[PDB]
């Protein structure tokens, strides 16, 4: 086990302190420090340092809930990269939260007994929990493209607000498309309307609009 | 033996000077500089440099107590990674504190005679002693939510004061909940009281209150 | 599998944030972080972090198209470094995009089953897709030297717009020369026209004009 | 072949951006990054990144001219550290500019076939070309000492304009002296005129004037 | 001979400038730069750079005195690691201070003729002289706890003044305890007096007082 | 040959720009970057970068004069560490200033042919020339110890002004002593007057005064 640099952690903590929890730069920095699969000890101490007390409580709750969903999916499929083939490799929440035997407080033993699939599942769970808490602490149908705003900024803002919302995963693309069509002030509205081809994906709409946009 | 960089030690000392002993960034930095197993000379000089005189005295006391607990566990189990199989490898406190023969003041001889299990035990003992002294050096039942204070600030302050107190670990969540219910001025009190669902976690209470709070 | 440093990724993300997608320094930095053959997981997370949402959608599209061209060339030649000799080693797009069995979400298994030729093909495809999206996200024949603008600023702007355009590499110097001659308001036009020597390079024209320019 | 750090290149590019091309700190930094013998690929990409488009064109021109002078000296002496003893080792400009066979676009093959004498000659040529372009990209006989200006500022400005001009090196000191005597408003003119000793160096004149100047 | 880095020397000089001569961090840094056996030239230039003029004079005096004590011990024992077996290897102070023939001003010749025992003796002498001058340049029995001062500040000040004084190392703890008992205004005096347990360490006294102190 | 870091040179240039040429911190920094023996190329470029045009002219003059004094001492003693035993190793000023054959503009050849004694003599000459120019560009008998000034600051200022003046080297110590006795306001005057021992050195006077000074 190798610990994360306290210099990077201090810089990330100050980033969270000045920019907040929800800024795209903060989420990018968290994704950066969430690159290598971390042990429960690492993520727990990281969130202890960068988050205040109340956001840390919220994050512990959300992390537990997401890990429980993961364990339900794991008991629903014996081919989980955290599981094994026999029943003796089934992964309990004590092993995920670092509470199992030989792991409590010891990061070396933790790194010894944990699986790489376990590590990546814990890491993805912690990232999703961070996203939930950030969305909770401090509206996609109210987003309009400003008269002076460019289209890539509007698309970034809209996709951010739609993906970081309460919609099901299978309802984000149609909503993003229909919001591109009805928002995005009438010049781009007519540009999308008069599309000789049928655009059936937000990426394709973005590419088309970026090609044929009125340079100004 | 290779000494730690005085640049890292100076940066850590300034971190302790500005952030304090108990900040999570400071504990992360200490864990960072506590990564490789250190010899008693290294940890002793490190604490001499980063800590003031009175915290250094407290830390010497706490380190001695923790090492004594370790030696009691060692005489309670002949399979300690610091011990050996025969009685001639039993580890005395003079060998742990660096006071044994051939070690006093000489880090090279120290590194020669010491075991890796000895080093990791000394290191873990020093880390626990640092935690104790940090918790000791610098009231939750007196915390009220001010008339103008927001709820996340009140929750942060309350969770901080409850977790940094003398309560057992298994009594913090019920106390935090019952303090959310009885403190947190009567508007939020009635908001929590009339909860159609049963809230059984501080994170869930915080989420509910943040959702249904009176925007003002 | 070893992950890329989040410090390098954070520095690259800030580079993309300040300099943009198309600057030569940004492309050099991407080439730097594109040195070792990356697994689909690595490149996917890298583009997720450094690119915004809409450029990331565009990049996913372009990467898919380039990988499809690669797979067409692969079915057009059984000697692809990603292919094998028999038909059982033919590489499907599920194996290139990391969607095949034993690879979805698991970078360790990914690194296990993938070929080095597969890795380098994926990497080159991702680099070409990044170039396409950068050229798409953000006109030389409309550039005139303003009445008050100096000549070095005009030359900088013109060379920038000509080299960052859709012209072939072998057509940039003649175009830059003929734009120096026809733009660059009639004082400098006559200064270049009455050149006793024949100027056959943009650098030589710039040097001549800087020597004989009307100091004002 | 090992590439130069993009961090050093970014720092050097920002140095060139803020200080300019001609500052002594910039030339020192270039000499620093010009320490190990670089391959044509390295120097070419370095100048592509640190220099703008028009200075890069000028630098390509100057580098070609200096390399041609080097090749003329090489055909004038068969004992060039780039040449060999037989005629089969004669070095063509395609091999110096990296255009020869097995080198175009490939830095590894470049490093394979190139000689150390070739590398140092290319490097010195590139440094001289950079100096020429820096002197070219950015009048002594019009410099007067202002009524309110101090003498050290006037001397600095005059020596700067005289040394950064088209005079031969052996004509700068007499010109600086005779400009000290005829410029430098009549109080200092009479102070230099009535010098009991003969001052035959700009430094001696500066020292004398600083000693006997009218404190005001 | 290899010189010490001017970067390390500049950092050490600024450390001495901000922290002073007597801080434990400064002595640690000096011990760091005093790791390899230095030639008289190195130590002399080092003290010339890091110390001011008057401390440098004091240090020259103290270094001479300590070297004279070393030479007296050397003439009192022919088995000095600087001496040899015959009388022709006896080490004169001109050879220690670098004043002997073939050494004055030349570090290369110095490194040639000097012995490793000579180097380590010179180095230890210089370190002891630095300690003396630091103790000399910039009262524990006069320290009282002010009426408004907290107890941790008083303990810090007292431990600082007692450890940075002329007492033997084995007499600091009893003095600190007996000064806690007789200073530290009568409320804390009575608090320590009525201790049901016997406190036999400054850290234990500090912990007890911090526990049972009158919150105000 | 290894060049000096442009980062250190930039920091030193900014130090000279803000603090000036004569500040003790600037002279300490110059001594730091003057630690290893530099080649004429290094010192020449260093002074070109850190000094303005007029101070650079003055410094070239002073460096030439000091090197000429060195060469006179060298022809006055055939045992110069730059000289050799035979007449064929006599060192000409073209070899010291880097103007000799095989050295003009080439630092590698310079480092090849130069002697270490040559390097240290050039370095000491350049340092003395820098001191002269710094004293010249922007009075010891006017120095008084202020009513509130400490004694070590007064001693530093006085020794600085006396050693950086036009006095012979054999007249500095008596002047420093007699200035300690007559300046240094009457409390310290009487403290030095009533010295039971005879103080015959500035260091001894400083030590005595620091011992018996009135703590306040």
């Amino acid at each position: 086990w190798t610990p994360l640099e306290p210099k990077l952690i201090t810089r990330l903590a100050d980033t969270v302190r000045t920019k907040g929890l929800r800024s795209p730069i903060t989420m990018a920095e968290v994704e950066a420090l969430m690159s290598s699969p971390l042990l429960p000890h690492d993520v727990t101490n990281l969130m202890r340092v960068i988050l205040g007390p109340a956001p840390y409580a919220l994050w512990m709750d959300a992390w537990g809930v997401q890990l429980q969903t993961v364990i339900a999916a794991a008991t629903r499929d014996p081919r989980h990269p955290a599981n094994g083939q026999g029943r003796g490799e089934r992964t309990n929440l004590n092993r995920l939260k670092g509470l199992a035997d030989g792991m409590v407080g010891n990061p070396q033993g933790q790194a010894a007994l944990l699986r790489p699939g376990e590590l990546v599942a814990i890491t993805a769970s912690a990232l999703q929990a961070f996203r939930e808490v950030a969305r909770l602490a401090e509206p996609w149908a109210d987003i309009m493209q400003g008269p002076s705003e460019s289209f890539v900024d509007f698309a970034n803002r809209l996709i951010k607000a739609v993906e970081g919302s309460d919609l099901p995963p299978s309802a984000r693309a149609p909503v993003i498309i229909d919001c591109f069509r009805q928002k995005s002030q009438p010049d781009i509205q007519q540009l999308i309307r008069t599309a000789p081809s049928t655009l059936t994906t937000p990426g394709e709409i973005i590419k088309y609009v970026l090609d044929r946009q009125k340079t100004a």
